[PDB]
């Protein structure tokens, strides 16, 4: 578990003079997987990436170690953006290591403290502004022209390259690139990255094909698969509830380029998926990262995938990142005498 | 990538009948801490071995690893527990990879908090109308009768599997580190370490070995106290343990590395929770912080030599307690809309 800057840092915007500011994200486990049935009977496996093993529990923090290496370098006093989830996490835990302030800024009472409870135990200052969505964004902005701040959102160029590695780990683990490899695309900067890295790779020889990147969107936030704007997206899956993604045109050249596809998957689709991989994989991934391994599951029953094919899905949330989505009202049986067959009989032994 | 079964194979009771059941747990970061500032000032360096990062978010993936996969090479139909939490969670997770059964037996109380990431793995949750002992003793004769692994802390696979954190540290530092602290709640864990210490001893692999440094809650300190401790109180539920079942394991591994187990308050928890948060970086859950709440103490007490290496094993995840963090959390009023404001809120 090296600093991902360093591992690949003849491959990164670094020099000798940037700050490595590094929590060990990346190196993260590729899980092959046991299925599906639908997989193994056309011998075609699949490998999770499980980017919920990440230092916050996401994948930003491959962007984020050098987003904040580089804000630094740059003399930055601080690092700043517009989401209150997973971005504000890693920005603030990373923010934290390199000594720095990270700032959100957010129109008053939209968010709720659950939801930016881990950033603020990093030191997060949250900015609750009387405003529309609109002033936050715009005072973000602004806040970076006036101040030594950075702003560490989905299109900063540095995200973009550190999120890169994922696909050069996926390369040095299987010895080439997958032939196909899914991911769930909101924003679709880890689209974008993730075919950035595979072409990078590819250049320089480490990797002899390059895959085709299949990326999926919930049904309700489908942009990139309907071809236009979602003014009201909505989704179970937060992590992809995006619809105008700021990469819009970075995933569609990957898609090009790559012979890949941007398709949609249902809320159902993706609940499904994501109970398939914590119950019969082990796997507890957040409903975003189910998107990709319900995207497996539509081409397969499709057809599409060719048969002794490898498949490697970005996971790109732990499932601890949603508890909601997992406390559901269980519904468990009335609880039984203290008496070892009663036991036996609930447990389902006998 | 070989699994942690595979990585330490011939140090580990298993062989080519063992079905591995993996979900690549181990290799975990190895964090330097950048101080504190009392560390720092006398050359002290901490490494924080940040566990929270397994596959189900604590340490006890490394022994569920084992215990299972051994279960399963025994036909295991099930495994059980009698616990919530982090040892449930674990359990479920590597039931589910083997295509076995995960049981959980808890009394008749009634939160799904608690459990929820267990029965996301599919766990079968067995509630009794009786207390813990009654739980507890079931659990064990249902072990004892039925093809049912009891994986709670005191399975031996548990504290072989758990044991290969101190291989971890020691490949990465290139030698063992001069101490050694962890939290302890039924104490498998410090048992655990210094059995990886102590084979990795035999193999030379250490050139030394580390004082193990053990702290409890305060208000759950049995180990500290010499005694049980009928109502175990501590917001840091993962060692909230009045009778730690690894008693004696504990007190052989701090009497034998001439280290300690001593007791930090549930304050010194939050401020050491706090501190690897804000100026580490390190999300962990709070029991965790307790390992860093004792460098703290005796860093104030000047009982660590200079120069010297501390090893610091954070078991869980901050994910693991929203609950926490959502008390420790606070959001700031509303201001208004434009530069001026936001840039003195955001302490520009």
């Amino acid at each position: 578990r090296p600093p991902l800057i360093e591992r690949y840092r003849n491959l990164l915007p670094v020099s000798e003079k940037t700050p490595v500011i590094s929590l060990l994200e990346g190196s993260t486990p590729l899980i092959p997987l046991k299925g599906p049935e639908e997989a193994r009977k056309k011998g075609i496996r699949l490998y999770a990436k499980y980017e919920g093993l990440n230092p916050t529990g996401s994948f930003k923090d491959r962007g984020m170690t050098l987003a904040v290496s580089k804000a630094v370098e740059g003399g930055a006093q601080a690092v700043a953006c517009a989401s209150t989830g997973n971005t504000a996490a890693s920005a603030a835990a990373y923010a934290a290591r390199a000594g720095i302030l990270a700032i959100v800024v957010l129109p008053a009472g939209y968010v709720a403290l659950g939801k930016v409870a881990q950033s603020l135990v990093h030191g997060a200052r949250i900015v609750q502004v009387e405003g529309n969505f609109d002033d936050a964004l715009r005072l973000t902005q602004k806040l970076t022209e006036a101040f030594p701040v950075a702003l560490v959102n989905s299109v900063n160029p540095h995200r973009l390259e550190g999120q890169k590695t994922l696909a050069f780990e996926v390369v040095d683990e299987l010895g080439d690139a997958p032939h196909y490899h899914a991911l769930p695309v909101g924003n679709a900067g880890n689209i974008t990255a993730h075919w950035m890295g595979y072409k990078a790779y590819h250049a320089l020889g480490k990797a002899k094909r390059l895959p085709r990147m299949l990326g999926f969107q919930a049904a309700g936030a489908a942009p990139l698969v309907l071809g236009r704007p979602v003014e009201r997206p909505e989704t179970l899956a937060t992590a992809i509830r995006i619809g105008n993604p700021a990469s819009w045109q970075g995933a569609v050249r990957a898609k090009e380029e790559s012979g890949g596809v941007i398709e949609a998957v249902t809320d159902e689709e993706i609940l499904f998926a994501y109970r398939y991989l914590a119950r019969e994989e082990g796997i507890f991934c957040e409903p975003a990262s189910a998107a990709a391994m319900a995207g497996v599951f539509k081409l397969l029953r499709e057809g599409r995938l060719e048969p002794e094919s490898t498949v490697v899905l970005t996971l790109t949330g732990h499932g601890l990142k949603d508890p909601a989505t997992a406390e559901r009202v269980a519904e468990l049986p009335p609880p039984v005498p203290a008496r070892l067959e009663a036991v036996a009989a609930a447990a389902g032994l006998l």
